[PDB]
């Protein structure tokens, strides 16, 4: 197509490896660029963890109100919210909000522990039909993003298909799906990524990701006004370990997609 040429041109101008997957839910067509290649998810895998706890809430009705201790030894590299409740407690609802809207790594590790380890997160992915998603490590070592390392990776095709079933499909209950949609719309970390390349009248819920080798990710569900919703995944990684983040590439990919 024409989007393929411009995405390939954007990737050439960036010096890195770009992966894009779009699903238009009006006709279920797919716009893929390197859609079957493996990319490090970094903190875009947090959506899987929050959705798995939400799935647990379908049986444990009062699970999200359960308090969880935040002790100093739980602190890691980036804890913007959990820093404020040390020697106190946060409920699983506020931990999911801290993980999704502020990318709190301590909040993520608390979701992983609630699920019985990273194997419990991958289990939820297989239970909803995702055979590519694999979580192998806790935060922050899941952000190492070594080239060729299969740990903590997924493909754009699989992540877009899964994100649709969670936010638009019916892998979750209504209260759970609406709670996940509300969380993603309140994200505070994606102003410079997918959101920066979309028409400002479009409402977006998204989750960003960052890691070593300049890894810059963003997955998003997009509601255009007067049009069926869309799902967009943008993965980007770079050859140099000390590479700087490239959120501008994610915006440019979204603009190329939105024009399509
Ligand atoms: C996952 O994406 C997380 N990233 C990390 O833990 C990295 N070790 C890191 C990268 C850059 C600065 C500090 C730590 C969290 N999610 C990122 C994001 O959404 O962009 C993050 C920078 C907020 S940290």
């Amino acid at each position: 197509s024409a989007v393929q040429q411009k995405l390939a041109a954007l990737e050439k101008s960036s010096g890195g490896r770009l992966g894009v997957a779009l699903i238009d839910t009006a006709d279920n067509t797919q716009v893929l660029y390197r859609g079957d290649e493996r990319f490090p998810m970094c903190s875009t895998s947090k959506v899987m963890a929050a959705a798995a706890v939400l799935k647990q809430s379908e049986t444990q009705k009062q699970l999200l109100n359960q308090p969880v201790e935040i002790k100093p030894a739980d602190l890691v590299n980036y804890n913007p919210i959990a820093e404020k409740h040390v020697n106190g407690t946060m409920t699983l609802a506020e931990l999911s909000a801290a993980a999704l809207q502020y990318s709190d790594n301590t909040a993520m590790n608390k979701l992983i522990a609630q699920l019985g380890g990273p194997g419990g997160v991958t289990a939820f992915a297989r239970a909803i039909g995702d055979e590519t998603f694999r979580l192998d490590r806790t935060a922050p070592t899941l952000n190492t993003a070594i080239p060729g390392d299969p740990r903590d990776t997924t493909t754009p095709r699989a992540m877009a298909q899964t994100l649709r079933q969670l936010t638009l499909g019916h892998a979750l209950g209504e209260t759970q799906r609406a709670q996940l949609v509300t969380w993603l719309k309140g994200n505070t970390t994606g102003a410079a990524s997918i959101r920066a390349g979309l028409p400002t009248s479009w409402t977006v819920g998204d989750k960003t990701g960052s890691g070593d080798y300049g890894t810059t990710n963003d997955i998003a569900v997009i509601w255009p006004q007067g049009r069926a919703p869309l799902v967009l995944v943008t993965y980007f990684t770079q050859p140099q370990q000390n590479a700087e983040s490239r959120r501008d590439v994610l915006a440019s990919a979204a603009r190329i997609i939105a024009e399509g």
